């Protein structure tokens, strides 16, 4: 039941938005934006610079204010102007949908019932969570009365990543704004139409001036600025891995702020010998093929047992070898193209260095399109621990099937790696699922499934795949900090 | 390594403890207890009345009053003294464990290993609960400071049974004194000993005078004065539904004081043709002939599956046929006696009616030994839902095994049934063992296991079984009315 | 900002609602709705009947059975709903105001800006709760996988009261249907269009059918028949105490069925030597003469310090006399009229009593309107612990002014009572506030301010003013039975 | 009550602690401990290096290794053994005051009444959340069963202070093994007797090897590899602000592992032209002039209303000239010399610097004693925002009075600091304490009362001062990753 949707929809929204307001950049320069199916820019958009970054930190901050109408707002009216906001994003579902198929080059399909279902979901639950996040009455010994106070913990700079614009802007909006903070958003350069959208009905939606700012930057300069900043009471990351660790080095060195990171991972994939096979087929080829393999909770290891291997790697590559690659727009498509070249030549690259290695090619391997940058869905068999393929993120549709014979080696295998984002197990007996769920060392385990993120249940990674959670309940933790009162009583009685 | 049982220790403890101080019976009259091994009397103990309990009550309510050293009391300190009464029972744990095999009959080994090593952690896992039970501050709306206060609920009248004296008599006293209350409590007169050789022990810990209080009772004058009594905020039973009905039917129509209830069940045990066959058969054994299959949640009603019918009720009758009957303080003695003659006649009786309804009596049946109230490991096979034994509590050491052919069928058989205290699940499927726990309508769910009792987990039943939780941090609430205060301030801000 | 109200609006919901259709009386009778204001007829609604009250009760069975579309609905899903009623409550705004105050005698501002808001903030609150009340994973001793399931307990039979018909309903259907219990909801027989509108908006949204059902009775009948139904798991009441008693006696008499009690209450006033005396003359004003005075919280004692006594009294009578009596609708009106006869008369013979007994009368005393039970402001001076007005429950435009000398002896005078649902303090001392809010036996406690009822923060009263609470995170807990599980796992490390 | 002390115990604790075993340093090099009341060596302690750093690392890897005895150990055996660590050091309670007084220099009454109490109280109750602290059952969406499980971090570094040895070595201790992880604990140089007692008594206890580890280092060497190595999955320091930027910088630079960071502060005291008098100055002596200003939160800046400024200022002047400065071991003695010739020749410096930009000096202001660290009580008058030492922690006994005019200016003046770990408010009007206390910025604030500290309630601060909490509930947080399971389940019931 997908609406019919206009490949090539106005675009607008391309400037900087502070205090509920579009302003150019100060140096006046400007990005384009390329479309991934065909190659060419779809708009101007104007470049973000410190000198924005400042100015939308000092709107940030004088709407942070003691007194101001934001923070004397009710928590239940800033769920509702949360609710609001969902119902309006709700309302232009189909053109957000285009857009971000425009931008992004994921199906229509997908952005429409998956990513913006999930971004309205997401909006919709922080929005319960505003006045429903109590502190606490401490029984504290001696004739005193201690209770804990939840507060904002002040201005929040966020930067979004590409794979999924909508949905970590959600992510990222929804805690902070649920708790009482301030935003001063950072988008990635690759898809900055959407959130200048979503900005425009976040202003449309009621929101005080200056709770919201989204600046648009083209590099590490807007990024670095945001995280060095020292009106910035705390920063949000998610993407690479060293552009991380720059971050949290700079906010270190800079002001102590607080620093959440969610990176990428390694997530293995293990299917045990007696699980369901088509079930198991299926679930690994979308875990690994989702969003074009642009997940940074991707099963790109993917454990068989060497009783199903040979079975397994022949259904893989005939899933694989079926895929539909073309036009995002179409309703057959699959799978469309990668964000941009460089992805595109990185991937390359790395099934190259796959193929050098000696790992076996199954299927796949080249370029899916004369123009675009659409690359065929490749399997690799055969895989080494040693082999890099099997230790490097490939952020790809690249898929490395590996072989393992004992339960205990491949617990010692999986968790032989620097990144525990996610994990899966595959099997119908409950002790086997119980002791691998127990040992794996991964923020998140599925079993007999994949990919099923909610917004009820908290994501995060261990190792250095990123500290902190970012949905659920634990997410509120991140944006608030606590205050303690004590009072002297005449006398206490229990 | 359990230490040699004194077979005959000294009792001394045989009156009302009230303020800190033993008191005869006002009318004088004293009942009997009578030795279940032997049946022969031990001793005689005070008889509970109307007034003794009233001036127990009014002792509690005047060790309850506001600025009373009970009430100033630091919480960190209730919990100290609740670590150090633990202290104090660990050290008399011989003594402890001899009395109890004494007075109900229970094996010596199981008394020591088992019972006073769940006494043992109930209260000091109650002692840590003592100041950790933190309130709420509410985010209300408008220009006010809204906070609940967590207060003891006052005097509470508790009732406990006779199969587990001093486990439930720990379970009673453990969120009460935690929480700041005052107890008079009220023993079976089956087992009155070691409820107040710990009172005693009470008494030496260091408690204030009055919070803790017990009158030892014969029959139900002491049970329903306490449940009548103006006084008496709270009543807690455990018990027969008979009794708990009158109980409530009494305290709502004396003050509508609150009322937690645990009565009674007919928890059934399903193995599924998939199950370990040795592990579900000793379990299955052990969760029926358990305390002489004196237990609240003992597993009655065994469906087993018709495709292992045959090897389990073999297996089923050739382990209970080399169960060993004999005097508990013997090692090998592995089921003692019944509590006493009633339980003795009462299960003769329900052994009979099973053996006219036409059930097929397997292996034992009648009397084990000619001295005391000892009886033989009985199996009925062939059960069927219509048979009487199939639908009431026996409470002794009869098992009924029932043939089921298809989950659905099981899982509508099992929940249908007014009782909902337990249940339990047998086998290896992770889809099998999900979708069992789900459907069937009981308190407690055990899977591959059975009487996996720890003060963490709480317990409770469904339907009549009775209301409320007793363990865990869900046993509290029970024990706490919540005071909210709300405070008009000059200016609100998140 | 009020609109226009119709001071007529039509009434067609007259019948009972059950799986989502109107079906009149088996018996075909039908009980006469009156309107307060003018005491003429407003239309004829069938009379609920214990047949009718089975077939709700069947109904709602069969929608709460395993596998059905209310069981297997998401509980996002059921906030949705729950905010979707909410939407849909707010469209017809005006139409549920005017009815509101045509059958209950409210003064329609109140009713438009007071009534529906709350009801609405209850709705979106509790909506938020759907998905947000989160079990606990026990980390119980050995090898073995605990967690706590929350679910709902069942069939809920729901009896509201006539003074506050929307909100009370909405207090009642906010954590029912946000835990996924279904509702079969008996309504006072004085008001119930409001209520039977409602259901109609409840049908619309696109609640399954089953899910409620309201049936309107005409006496104790209706209530009785859904006390003492089988297949109700839980009964909650609010009402008097006689009535309360009497559901409690049924309930446990049935089949023990878990039952909640709201109770009236004689709430006192405390005001301060210290406090402000326009803002606290303003305040206990309110607070006592607030929807007509037929609050379960009402002040109706106001304890003063002799040292404002004289200028206390003279306020709060001239403020008394000021108030404005007439025809609801109208804009100026602040004082409406009465339920119905029976309270007007049990209203006129209470200030007759309080006469007879020595009180001095202030002012009023008498009716205020030929037509209509319209009861003029009534203040009584010098009143004693010892007078009868002092200890029941007026329910009426009654205001009593008691004298107190030393704190300590007005929070002796205070708690003596037999009802705690609610107290109050007026003062700017810290210290005196803290002491007061602590030692105060009431459910609720204000400091500088009456009547902040808030969805969040629970509600409730101690001794026999009830039990358990019906706001805030509170509320859910008796709406909710909890499933424990436990798993026997191969190895458990932390 | 306070016991005779030895004034020279015996010191024979001296090496690293590895392992459950006492090895020397590496290189074999020692550093040594001064007494600060003589200035004379009590012992030579082995310097700890980045080689026994590493061995220290391993063996707590190897501790902490799936199926260790450690990982194995239920969460209850893991409270009981902090009970028994709890119960060892209260047996040997005087032999370590004595010792904390020898090496630190703080009064001996204080060392047995205040620290090694809260030392206790902070253990014992750490003790009682070991299994308490609950996962969470995620209600996701869709037929999966989700739930969440608390697991250790790992192996955690932490570096204590030299002020509070033995209390910040229990806060630091207690949450990290009372969630199940091992520690390499860095201790001051200045103090590392006590914790190297400590950890003999925590081989007693029965901790197994490798589960507690303590490298007492000479400089920033043991801290520094201690934060930069591989294996340290968090971090966690309490210090000066530089130490902890270059720890988190190096933290961030090595393997992005987590870190907690307490800082120190300028914790302003606010008196209000209400408060009392005698308790005001009272309470802000002991809040600057406690543990010889050594505290992390002591309250520097004292703001005086202009009404009250006179005679606070000559009752604070006439406080501080009667303070006992002497021999620690003495009984009326009040305050001790300094921890090391470095803050004594700092403090100096920075009573100079205070004198030269214009201080009024009201007392104090040069040496105590010929022999030793003994500093007079200096007070300085006519205090400017200005001025260095109202901007410096002096972290000394100097006082510092500040005069205010208006409420608004005095929360403007005290807010405008790069440091929030504490506040204090003195006043008796309740709208003025809400006010302050909202409006402060700070961790912690006090009303009418000072370094009210308490296991229970926990401790941070805002800004520069640190990150994150130390006790309570929250101080777990830090301590615990959340890992997120997600089954699938043949069909979801509510």
């Amino acid at each position: 039941a997908v609406p019919a949707p206009n490949q090539q929809p106005e675009v607008f929204c391309n400037q900087i938005f502070i205090n509920n307001e579009w302003h150019d950049a100060v140096s006046r320069k400007t990005f384009p934006t390329v479309n991934p199916s065909t190659g060419e820019v779809i708009c101007q958009v104007a470049e973000g610079d410190k000198e924005d970054v400042d100015k939308a930190v000092k709107a940030a901050r004088a709407a942070f204010q003691l007194g101001s109408p934001w923070r004397r707002m009710d928590a239940s009216h800033r769920g509702r102007l949360l609710n609001r906001l969902a119902d309006l994003i709700e309302r232009d579902r189909t053109y957000l949908a285009a857009l971000e198929t425009l931008d992004n080059g994921k199906p229509y399909v997908i952005s429409y019932l998956v990513d913006l279902d999930m971004v309205l979901k997401c909006l919709r639950y922080y929005a319960g969570w505003a006045d429903k996040y109590h502190g606490k009455t401490i029984p504290i010994d001696g004739d005193f009365f201690s209770y804990t106070r939840h507060e904002p913990v002040g201005v929040c700079g966020q930067i979004i990543p590409w794979n999924f614009p909508l949905l970590m802007q959600a992510w990222k909006l929804g805690p902070a704004l649920a708790t009482g903070n301030v935003v001063v958003m950072k988008v990635a350069e690759q898809t900055p139409l959407t959130a200048l959208y979503v900005a425009n009905l976040i202003k449309e939606a009621g929101f005080p001036p200056g709770v919201v700012n989204i600046v648009p930057g083209f590099g590490p300069t807007a990024g670095a600025a945001i995280a060095s900043h020292e009106d910035v009471d705390k920063v949000a990351f998610t993407g690479s891995t060293e552009i991380g660790r720059v971050i949290q080095v700079a906010a270190g060195s800079s002001n102590l702020k607080r620093v959440t990171l969610e990176l990428g991972g390694k997530s293995p994939n293990i299917i045990m010998s007696d699980a369901d096979m088509d079930w198991a087929v299926e679930q690994a080829h979308f875990a690994l093929f989702f969003n074009q393999g642009q997940c940074c909770c991707a099963g790109s290891r993917t454990f068989v047992q060497e009783d199903i291997y040979d079975e397994f790697v022949e259904r893989s590559v005939a899933r694989a070898k079926s895929r539909v690659v073309g036009n995002p727009f179409d309703s057959k498509t699959e799978q469309g193209p990668q964000v941009d070249e460089t992805q595109f030549k990185k991937i390359l690259g790395y099934i190259n260095t796959g193929k050098q290695e000696g790992a076996k090619l199954l299927c796949g391997g080249g370029i899916a399109a004369d123009r675009g940058y659409f690359i065929q869905p490749t399997v690799f068999g055969d895989v080494q621990d040693g082999m890099t393929i099997a230790k490097e993120e490939i952020f790809g549709p690249v898929m490395q099937i590996l072989k393992f014979k004992t339960i205990e080696e491949v617990v010692g295998r999986a968790n032989n790696s620097t990144y525990g984002l996610a994990a899966a197990v595959f099997t119908k007996d409950l002790d086997k699922a119980n002791y691998l769920s127990q040992a794996l060392q991964a923020g998140t385990v599925w079993v007999n499934c994949y990919d099923v993120f909610g917004a009820q249940s908290p994501f995060g990674g261990y190792k250095m795949s990123g500290s902190g959670r970012e949905l659920g309940e634990y997410g509120l933790q991140a944006y608030t900090e606590v205050k303690t009162v004590t009072v002297k009583v005449p006398q206490k009685n229990s």
